[PDB]
């Protein structure tokens, strides 16, 4: 059925990413799949047809949500939860190359990154998701809900600001150049944000001029070939 | 500040602070606690925010490495684990084995992002939101036990594999206890205040979770 066919002709080489059109946290897989230089095909399963529900996916992923993914290279080893497998694509593009590309080899930097990694998948993803959900598909409307996690997404995003404030007023004391989280490089943990910026407007949220710092780093994010490239869908 | 050891920022009832005192005693790091008081905002104390921006607990801070920083209950275990291991050579509540690695921060990031915020959540409306909200509970209990259905599933299949080769200690990844089943701990023992009965509803965890809460290191930072 569709998911069963493709598990009875996977390919050898690659990666097949299990995501859905409407799923930051899924092209955020895709966004560093892109950066990586990894040759990978997506599968964007349907859960009103019950794909989720597919025996060979919840093998794939026991929680049933995207994304997955299948790394046919190390004998389909399957990964579940976006955070996994970004920490999983970069130790092994380091690994096969030596360059740490969005990444870092020295440990310091890498807990940094795993720091506002954690943070984007539990504290910035969650809050997002549950504003969406009681402002638009809750049984019923219930405002102090609604503003609770809108406040919240507000409270994060004060965080990162402040974050890309100060990394900027570290380099004047040596206007439009680059700035990130982490060793002044771009890594995993601003690519994490840039699919959920995308959305956040949903939500009330207007970067353009609620943060000013978050707007210049997530346009310059959004900028990237291999950024438009994922977001399209390639 | 000490020059070795560790300064672990916690809250009495923060389960993800626990969850860094355990994991800090189970691999015999020294460590000093420092329980904020929340009241007073010592959280959003200038001097905290350096520490971890996000102005909550946990944080740590790692005297041996220049007083590094790091905040994240997640990113703090996979900073003392990669710090054990390339110490000892013994990958302690780890895994040398990258695959398996792998699997371990898929339920590690499962727990901190679908688990812990959830409880949170179900916390939050049952007893401290401006109104009572029963779809809003609902909503989160829900999630909660859905979760737990998923991990329970998990020890399921990893006993039922183990009585091939019985209330012996299975565990979700590598048949050894992993920062991913440590994870849970903390948090499992308060689903009772959300009505989640763990020793009815999901027998498998409820043995998983006994084996954990009567390990030494827990007990000793369960306190
Ligand atoms: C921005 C839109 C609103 C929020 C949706 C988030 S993306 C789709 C959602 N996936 C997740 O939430 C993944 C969370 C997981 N913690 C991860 O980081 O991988 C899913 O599969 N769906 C859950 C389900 O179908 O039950
Ligand atoms: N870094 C942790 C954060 C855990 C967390 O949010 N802990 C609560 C304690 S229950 C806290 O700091 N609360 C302070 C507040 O809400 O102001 C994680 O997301 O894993």
């Amino acid at each position: 059925s569709r998911i069963t066919k493709f598990f009875q002709e996977q390919p050898l080489e690659g990666y097949t990413l299990f995501s859905h059109r409407s799923a930051p946290n899924g092209f955020k897989v895709a966004i560093v799949l892109s950066e990586l230089g990894f040759h990978y095909n997506t599968i964007f399963l349907d859960f009103n047809l019950g794909e989720h529900r597919a025996p060979e996916f919840v093998s794939v992923n026991p929680n049933a949500r995207v994304p997955a993914l299948i790394d046919h290279g190390m004998d389909n080893l399957s990964i579940w939860e976006s955070g996994a497998i970004l920490l999983h694509l970069v130790n092994k593009y380091y690994k096969e190359t030596g360059n740490p590309l969005l990444w870092s080899d020295d440990l310091a930097d890498q807990s940094q990154i795993n720091a506002w990694l954690f943070f984007q998948t539990s504290g910035h993803a969650p809050m997002i998701g549950q504003a969406l959900h009681f402002r638009y598909f809750h049984s019923q409307k219930i405002a102090s809900a609604v503003e609770r996690y809108t406040d919240e997404v507000r409270r994060v995003y004060g965080v990162v600001e402040m974050a890309l404030a100060e990394r900027r007023e570290a380099l004047v004391m040596e206007f439009d150049y680059p700035v990130w989280l982490v060793g002044d490089k771009l890594t995993i943990a601003d690519l994490a944000f840039v699919p959920w910026n995308n959305v956040v407007d949903r939500i009330g949220i207007n970067i353009k001029i609620e943060f000013p710092e978050v707007y210049k780093w997530t346009k310059h994010m959004m900028r990237r070939p291999a950024v438009i490239k994922a977001l399209r869908g390639e």
